[PDB]
């Protein structure tokens, strides 16, 4: 019967794979960014690597959703087949900071769904600079979820799980009245 | 164990099973009523029953915390360790009809998780003037956090639970968590 409208799934971590594991009905966003690629970082696939004058040159033109700069450089999420997406039934998957997060919620509160990926402690995020990591987890009251992150897959499985229930909310349902008006009709 | 165990009211409603099966962190809770026992039905197991002027009393020094009429009987829930199973991170399955939904969404709407199991179609449900009174109920389902088609009683059973999992994580649950965060993960 009933068809669902998509989620933008945020996910904010800041220990910063488990993305990779919940792809494995929800697409991976790809994003922008002025930063360098890392060994074994390929465009298309982690970022779209650009310089500052064509991140600013992007965003003038509409081409980005939302943009932030994140320890020295600017990241954003392109505005192409999101909105569309979420149209069609189709979750997105948003794997940005928590000025990104907040952007989200305030804008698209309806169709975003955040979630906080916390390290066990504090000795094990520095095993995985942390100032600005202990800054970014105190925004973790501002997300709709909160999950410790002892081990990658049980996170993904419990990432898997919130997106799985959030398709169910009875809010994200299309024609819901006009089903029950069609199929469970009261009579008289 | 960084974050503590969190408790849900989780509600159920149907047309007036599924129960018996998510049951097998949560426990059942057994409702008073009013009608009589059916064949099979035990007292303090299936109800508490009794007869009406019992449950007016009852709703009267305030051992019933929810009740209405369904169908020409009383049914309540009992007050007794809802609310203190709720601070031990201890879950409570309420099987219950729309107005009791209403009355939890209303009176607790922080611990509450509703749920509507809806039948696959109306030849369905009437093979289970009491269609129109099934219809009625059906029209509230609008209100529900969750509504699900009941296709398959495992399938329902599974997606139920994998909607309490989801809810547990919410971060408005977790109780402390701005100090939790301020002692592991001070900002300096
Ligand atoms: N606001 C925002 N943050 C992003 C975006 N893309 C990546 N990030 C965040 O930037 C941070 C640095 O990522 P890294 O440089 O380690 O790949 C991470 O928190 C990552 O989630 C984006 O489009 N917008
Ligand atoms: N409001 C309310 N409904 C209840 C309660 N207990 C059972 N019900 C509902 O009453 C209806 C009739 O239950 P039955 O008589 O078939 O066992 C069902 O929808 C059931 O969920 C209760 O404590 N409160």
């Amino acid at each position: 019967m009933l068809k669902s409208v998509g989620v933008i799934l945020v996910l904010s971590s800041p220990s910063g794979t488990v993305a990779n594991k919940l792809l494995e009905n929800i697409v991976k966003s790809v994003s922008v960014t002025t930063r360098a690629a890392r060994k074994g970082e390929k465009e298309g696939k982690d970022y779209y690597f650009v310089d500052r004058e064509e991140f600013l040159r992007l965003c003038s033109n509409g081409e980005i959703i939302e943009h932030a700069e994140v320890f020295g450089n600017f990241y954003g999420v392109p505005r192409k087949n999101l909105e569309d997406n979420v149209d069609k039934g189709v979750s997105t998957l948003l794997v940005i900071d928590w000025q990104g997060a907040f952007k989200f919620m305030e804008m698209m509160r309806e169709h975003v769904v955040s979630i906080f990926i916390m390290p066990p402690s504090m000795e094990e995020l520095r095993r995985r600079r942390l100032k600005g990591a202990a800054f970014e987890i105190s925004h973790c009251e501002a997300y709709d979820y909160v999950i410790v992150n002892e081990d990658i897959e049980e996170t993904a499985d419990r990432i898997s799980n919130i997106l799985r229930a959030e398709q169910m909310k009875t809010c994200r349902q299309v024609g819901l009245r006009e089903l029950l008006e069609s199929r469970f009709p009261i009579e008289d």
